[PDB]
């Protein structure tokens, strides 16, 4: 995947994610910002929605470190990613909705989706 074709993927998901939880358009820009607000149900099942469609979570909401391991080498360096893996490992949560915001807040402290734009 190049960084041209991840922009358009990520465009894609985003809208696709925002039509299909009802998020409003400024709050999904918070999230694509990495400004998360982890407690709010719309971000939640934004942020579940779009980790899910890029196979970062399972059915079982399972982080896959595989998943985020092919975004995320295309943006960082490579002990950057191995430490994104074993921090965002870490997040456990039994509401999985609380799983999935907590864990985009997670990625976005090493690169937000925004970040890909001005690449
Ligand atoms: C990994 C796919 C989605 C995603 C979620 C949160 C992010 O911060 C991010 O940055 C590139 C990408």
């Amino acid at each position: 995947m190049t960084i041209e074709e991840l922009k358009t993927r990520l465009h894609t998901e985003q809208s696709v994610c925002k039509t299909e939880t009802g998020i409003d358009q400024q709050k999904a820009n918070d999230v694509i910002e990495g400004n998360i607000d982890v407690e709010d149900k719309k971000v939640q099942l934004y942020c579940e929605c779009i980790l899910k469609n890029f196979n970062i979570l399972d059915k079982n909401n399972v982080f896959k470190p595989q998943g985020i391991k092919a975004v995320m080498e295309l943006l960082i360096d490579e002990n950057s990613v191995k430490q994104l893996v074993s921090d965002c490992s870490t997040i456990s949560e039994e509401n999985p909705h609380l799983k999935a915001s907590k864990l985009v807040q997670c990625v976005s402290k090493y690169k937000t989706m925004k970040s890909v734009d001005f690449l």
